[PDB]
């Protein structure tokens, strides 16, 4: 794989495919991109940092489960007696399997960033005429393991987040498209952007992504990372249409069910790409590059 | 609660205890008080950053089980065929259970930063004369639910972690008892050093049960056997690690200094950049 190379310098194994402890190399150029978003940040965009879990009744709630049941990564623990708990160590001393004695707990390990946010929107009561703007982040899991440095496990996500009519979804998502595409221009990446689709489980599935893919909800910002042909998908830009704003209860300034849409930025696939295209060596990266990502 | 109204300017509740949204004040401050803590790390520190998730078999095999088996947090999912996970949501659609379908993955959310360390060192041999020092960062969990500010389920450990003979870990855990006082100190903090364990206790809630902001653990050689780590000697490697409490450090500063950094005494502003 062309991306293997540049495993020995960003990260150290931890015996788990996907899941990789970052070295300062690779974190100082997750960070500095984080600031270059922030730098675009618009006014009146409210930031939230979000914890690697959230509450799995609204996960269950947002539809996650019939979209992509295969991905989700539940919390698990020994909530039994003291008893039952002192048994499965027990097995566990004696070479068994204390896990049968697991059951789910109320959270999960958050697979996108924006979900915790539209309940919080929700609890504020109707929207401002404008709508609402925020800038949330998270480390997501989504359970697909892979030997690709594009693919992993545990990921941060950053991303802007549009609550409001379907015009103010819609110019949001025009203007973030342009300035997503100046970013990726800016950070000397080669990119292309395409109609795309989620990658919705089983057979529905498929009927789910063609219906996605020609009513024009996703729009993706590729990269080449392994091959021109199969390019690897750094950025997103999601309409969601009224999903969130039923499914939450958010109401419009004009009383109707909200829209919804938000920009992801893949901050470890944005990393990578920067290794990928620009090498190891920070000091002979382009200067316009460095300048932008605060660096002489 | 003292730190009750903290809340309403430092975090948005996630429909759990102990798992709430930061906001860009609350933030700033962990960030600034990161960098705080970097600014104190000694020469030839390897930084190494954690996800949230970490192998259940090392942690399985760090002893974590067995002392506190209730606070593990375990990752679960449906590794089932398309059929059994299409069972699965239709159960749910029918008012049933889809958990029932759940199976525990190879991973656990890590409950220490430092754990997933072991077996890195361990990988590179035996270890030269001095040792070796790591600076390690992660989002722990501990299924210790809470409506307090300052006992969490999801929160950010840092620490510095020694690795070497008992000289080494001994200097080392001197060292960092000293130099955890005059942080704390010039973040204008009160503090108490007790409870082998050192704790540098903050009132929070109460003078009578103060909160444990930051920590030195020894291991004993512990890690060493279980890993294979040998000291320059070839003897089982002792550890010791000093731990920085970030969202505890965080709600230390604003229940001491308040919510807003302009009225901050100057000089711990500007140890914090501001
Ligand atoms: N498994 C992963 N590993 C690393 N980064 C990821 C992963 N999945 C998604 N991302 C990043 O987070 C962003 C937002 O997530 P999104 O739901 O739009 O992804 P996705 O449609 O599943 O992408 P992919 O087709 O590659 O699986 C992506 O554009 C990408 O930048
Ligand atoms: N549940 C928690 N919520 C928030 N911060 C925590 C929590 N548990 C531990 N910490 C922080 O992580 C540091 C190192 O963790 P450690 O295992 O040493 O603490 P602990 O003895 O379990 O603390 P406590 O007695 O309060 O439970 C602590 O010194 C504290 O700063
Ligand atoms: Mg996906
Ligand atoms: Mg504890
Ligand atoms: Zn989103
Ligand atoms: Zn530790």
């Amino acid at each position: 794989d062309p991306l293997d190379h540049l495993a020995d310098k960003l990260f150290h194994s931890m015996g788990s495919d996907g899941v990789y402890a970052r070295t300062a190399l690779y974190e100082s150029i997750v960070e500095r991109l984080a600031a270059l978003i922030t730098s675009h940040r618009e006014a009146g965009t409210e930031a939230l940092r979000f914890p690697p879990v959230m509450s799995r009744a609204q996960l269950e709630k947002s539809g996650y489960l019939k979209s992509f049941p295969n991905l989700l990564g539940c919390v698990c623990g020994l909530h039994g007696t003291e008893r039952e708990i002192n048994a499965a160590v027990s097995r566990f001393d004696a070479g068994g399997d204390w896990t049968t004695s697991l059951s789910p707990a109320d959270l999960v390990l958050s697979p996108a960033a924006c979900y915790p946010v539209y309940p919080i929107a929700a609890s504020r009561g109707p929207l401002p005429k404008g709508g609402l703007r925020f800038d949330v982040a998270a480390d997501c899991f989504r359970r697909e393991p892979s030997k690709h440095l594009d693919r992993l496990q545990s990921f941060r996500m950053r991303e802007y987040v549009c609550i409001g009519t379907p015009d103010d979804v819609s110019d949001f998502r025009e203007r973030w498209m342009v300035r997503a595409q100046a970013i990726a221009r800016d950070l000397g990446l080669t990119f292309r952007v395409d109609y795309a689709s989620d990658p919705f489980f089983g057979r529905v599935g498929q009927m789910k992504a063609v219906s996605q893919k020609q009513q024009q909800l996703k729009f993706e910002l590729l990269i080449p990372l392994r091959s021109e042909e199969q390019p690897t998908a750094c950025m997103s830009f999601n309409y969601h249409r009224e999903h969130f704003g039923t499914t939450w209860g958010i109401q419009d300034a004009n009383g109707e069910p909200a829209h919804t849409g938000c920009v992801a930025f893949g901050m470890d696939r944005l990393a990578v790409a920067m290794f990928h295209t620009h090498g190891t060596d920070l000091s002979a990266w382009p200067a316009k590059v460095r300048d932008i990502l605060g660096l002489q």
